[PDB]
C-alpha cells in the first residue's frame, strides 16, 4: 500500500531447430519432449500427474482425435507393419 509503481510486462521465445540429430533420446508420448533415459522419464512423467490433478478443471469439452491405422492380411500365416504408402 500507499505506493504506486509498476513493472510487470515480458515475452518469450521459441527457436531452435539446428541440422543436428537425435541421439539415444526419449521421445514422451504426453508433452512431446526428449529425455537421456528412462532414469529421466521416470520422474518427467510424475510431473504429468502432479499437473493434471490440477489442471483437471471443471472444463466444458472434452474430447479426443482418433488416429486411423491400416494392416495387412497376408494369405500365408503371416503380421508385419508393412507401413502402407506414405499419403504425405
Ligand atoms: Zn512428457
Amino acid at each position: 500500500g500507499s505506493s504506486g509503481s509498476s513493472g510487470l510486462k515480458r515475452d518469450f521465445i521459441i527457436l531452435g531447430n539446428g541440422p543436428r540429430l537425435q541421439n539415444s533420446t526419449y521421445q514422451c508420448k504426453h508433452c512431446d519432449s526428449k529425455l537421456q533415459s528412462t532414469a529421466e522419464l521416470t520422474s518427467h512423467l510424475n510431473i504429468h500427474n502432479e499437473e493434471f490433478q490440477k489442471r483437471a478443471k471443471r472444463q466444458e469439452r472434452r474430447k479426443q482425435l482418433l488416429s486411423k491405422q491400416k494392416y495387412a492380411d497376408g494369405a500365408f500365416a503371416d503380421f508385419k507393419q508393412e507401413s502402407g504408402p506414405s499419403s504425405g
